[PDB]
């Protein structure tokens, strides 16, 4: 009848879900108006604002589902229940997986440049060899094993590549091996206090130049260029260029040092030799249309109907929940994969950090939703609270920090 009547009767649940949904709707409208009024601010215009609007619409639909699950005895409401509870997480996570996939592609294309730089400078061997220390190595100085068995080296190489290599790889396989080495080198940099301040206060190209220097001499040797590192930190490229040209490393390996110094100076890859926007909308549209087609197919197979109360009970069985839940869970898994592969990306004021934390919480909440909902005797209220909680964790972990930066730190809103 009425949630207030159920509160007066002794059930403090329907009116609570209504208040939750109303607060969520008000918060979604607040965040949307903030992001529209401040569309040209660098914090908003740096991400996919259209995909952000798609995610906001998903959150709003997830909150509106409570008014469908707690409504009057009507048929269109039994339809809109399934539509909303299937499309809200779909609408959010399709845009989210598009964003995370584009971020992962950007990261791969960024590492490709360092691979090309150190292929030009250091070199590469597609067959297994031994380093000067006498240990099995292949590619751009990638250690296979410290053990003295060529068969063990080939075993670890096959285990790392995933194919019967027989001691021979390709350039892309060598790039895959080189990505782990550059990750380890960056970790070694961020742990030394004589290299981390410069590394964090640089752009990508100069970070790559410093990585090349570390690959050539080591972190302890690169830490010797104290004055030049401080010049680079203070964005004094023209002076650091000369001070590096005065070095003994420049006189021992001049050809590579010239390119590294020119890279440090100009900030471009000119010294060496080396995803659309409307496409993301269409991809998210297709991913949402797949879920909508699932929903329509279940409408045709199992037509909605009132079973037969403030709860509009419908004939929604378990399959009509399992299939959309399954597709949304696959979306969540892909989202989590691509957001974990990009967890340390600092773009958009470290947006991927909050994205990854939100994806972790969503995975946990859904893994808990399965046995809680399916082993429950109050399924409508649990569905209400679960959808509202997922929308809430999304809106709070992803959009609340941005609105906080906009409406409280207007000076940090700079590229
Ligand atoms: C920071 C701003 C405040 C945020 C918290 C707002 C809290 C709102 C909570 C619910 C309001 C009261 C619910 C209405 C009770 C209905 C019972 C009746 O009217 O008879
Ligand atoms: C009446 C339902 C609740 C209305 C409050 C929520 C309003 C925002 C809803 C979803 C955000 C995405 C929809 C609009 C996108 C931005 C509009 C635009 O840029 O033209
Ligand atoms: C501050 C935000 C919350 C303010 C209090 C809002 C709670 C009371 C509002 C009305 C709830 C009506 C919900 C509609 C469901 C009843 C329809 C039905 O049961 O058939
Ligand atoms: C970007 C995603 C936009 C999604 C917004 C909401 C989606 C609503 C889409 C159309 C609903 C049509 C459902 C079919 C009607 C019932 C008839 C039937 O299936 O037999």
């Amino acid at each position: 009848a009425s949630p207030v009547q159920y509160l007066r009767w002794g059930d403090p649940a329907p009116i609570a879900a209504v208040v939750f949904a109303c607060l969520g709707l008000l918060a979604t409208l607040f965040v949307t108006v903030v992001f529209i009024i401040y569309r040209d601010t660098p914090v908003v215009k740096s991400s996919s604002r259209e995909l952000c609007y798609i995610i906001l619409a998903g959150i709003c639909l997830g909150y509106l589902c409570t008014f469908c699950l707690i409504a009057k005895p009507k048929q269109i409401y039994c339809y809109l229940q399934r539509i909303g509870i299937g499309l809200s997480p779909a609408m959010s996570y399709s845009a989210l997986v598009t964003k995370t996939y584009r971020a992962a592609r950007i990261l791969a294309m960024s590492k490709k440049n360092i691979f090309e730089m150190l292929r030009i400078d250091e070199g590469l061997r597609l067959k297994i060899y031994k380093d000067t220390e006498g240990y099995y190595t292949i590619g751009i100085g990638h250690l296979l094993t410290k053990s003295p068995s060529l068969n063990a080296a080939k075993s670890e190489l096959d285990k790392a590549i995933g194919r019967n290599t027989n001691g021979v790889i390709t350039k892309d396989e060598a790039e895959k091996l080189f990505n782990q080495d550059v990750d380890a080198a960056v970790r070694g940099i961020l742990r030394n206090a004589k290299l981390k301040p410069v590394y964090d206060s640089l752009d990508a190209v100069r970070r790559a130049a410093l990585i090349n220097m570390v690959f050539q001499m080591g972190e302890t040797g690169v830490a010797g260029f104290t004055n030049s590192l401080r010049m680079l930190q203070q964005k004094r490229w023209d002076e650091a260029a000369v001070n590096l040209a005065k070095s003994r490393w420049y006189n021992q390996t001049p050809n590579r040092a010239k390119r590294v110094i020119t890279t440090f100076r100009t900030g471009t890859w000119d010294a060496y030799k080396i995803m659309s926007a409307c496409a993301q909308l269409v991809i998210a549209f297709i991913l949402i249309c797949i879920q909508l087609g699932i929903i329509v197919a279940l409408f045709i197979m199992e037509p909605p109907d009132i079973m037969h109360e403030v709860y509009l009970i419908c004939n929604t069985t378990n399959l009509g929940v399992v299939a959309p839940l399954g597709y949304n869970g696959l979306l969540i898994l892909a989202c989590t994969f691509y957001a974990f592969k990009t967890r340390n990306v600092p773009a958009n004021f470290n947006e991927a950090k909050y994205i990854a934390f939100t994806m972790y919480t969503t995975c946990i909440i859904w893994l808990a939703f399965v046995p809680i909902y399916f082993g429950s005797n109050y399924k409508i209220i649990t569905m209400c609270f679960s959808v509202s909680l997922s929308a809430t964790v999304a809106l709070g972990c992803m959009f609340v920090p941005k609105v906080y930066i906009i409406l409280a730190k207007p000076e940090r809103n700079v590229r």
